[PDB]
């Protein structure tokens, strides 16, 4: 793939912005087409017994990359969750990208976290936004809550200006494990954040919390495609920057688009990614 040095990438952002952002539009349209003929299937997401398990009837999880739940005694689709493995920088399946859990999928959600040996949760949405319900609260407001066989206890809450951190312990009833949730709280109702700094701080800190060598970091928003994808791209590229001082947003994005539908859902989010990477490069 075609990694470009930071210096050239910075000049490249200037060009994508030029002529009324003509290059961003050109890129994003490439991204929107890039899997159109791959007949990538999602039969499990569509199967009727899994309909209530999907937050949006049209936001699916490709079969080849879906995160499978271990089967359970009694349904045959007990293995399904609207979630996908997504690659990060130099590490396959660095993330699980998933929708915001439904009350009906709370058990499946924690069992996935248990079964995947997940330690970090990234939540890039508020529960409600602009009157509209985006995600259901899958964690105890305080103390402990039980979701099937996993009991989740809230151990600490730190509120920051732009995001909150919550430390949970989870135990399987067949405290044993630590799961930390990074919950970005200052994302606007309509569109993308006006300043990338707060998001870059959120990305860097929630990324560093990833301890060796643990399960995939779970990233969700509402549908788990837009902001989720935006986070995954920014994180991976920061890491490529630290590592090689190169960047390749378009090629990485076209790649992960094979792993979940709609990752980085809008051109506005795609532009944002570049503004964010530019500020990071101009900083340190």
């Amino acid at each position: 793939m075609e990694a470009i040095p930071v210096k050239q990438f910075v000049k490249h952002i200037g060009e994508l912005y030029s002529n009324n952002q003509h290059g961003f539009s050109e890129d994003f349209e490439e991204v929107q087409r890039c899997t159109a003929d791959m007949n990538i299937t999602a039969e499990h997401s569509n199967h009727p017994e899994n309909k209530h398990k999907n937050r949006y009837i049209n936001i699916l999880a490709y079969d080849h990359s879906r995160v499978k739940l271990r089967p359970l005694p009694g349904s045959k689709h007990s293995d399904y969750i609207n979630a996908n493995y997504v690659d990060g920088y130099n590490k396959a399946k660095a993330y699980i990208a998933t929708q915001g859990p439904l009350k009906s999928t709370f058990e499946d959600f924690w069992r996935m976290i248990w079964e995947q040996n997940t330690g970090i949760i990234v939540m890039i949405t508020n529960l409600v936004e602009k009157g509209r319900r985006k995600c259901d609260q899958y964690w105890p407001t305080e103390n402990s809550e039980e979701y099937g066989n996993i009991i989740v206890t809230l151990k600490s809450t730190k509120i920051h200006a732009c995001y909150t951190v919550r430390r949970f312990s989870i135990r399987n009833t067949k405290n044993e494990r630590v799961v930390i949730q990074y919950h970005y709280t200052q994302w606007p109702d309509m569109g993308v954040p006006e300043y990338a700094l707060p998001v870059l701080t959120f990305v860097r800190r929630s990324s560093a919390a990833r301890m060796p060598e643990t399960g995939p970091v779970l990233v969700h928003c509402s549908a788990g495609v837009g902001r989720t994808g935006t986070y995954i791209v920014i994180d991976s590229m920061l890491q490529q920057i630290k590592d090689k001082s190169t960047v390749n947003v378009l090629g990485f994005l076209k790649h992960i688009r094979t792993q979940r539908n709609y990752l980085v859902q809008t051109e506005e989010q795609y532009i944002f990614i570049h503004d964010a990477l530019l500020e990071a490069i101009l900083g340190k």
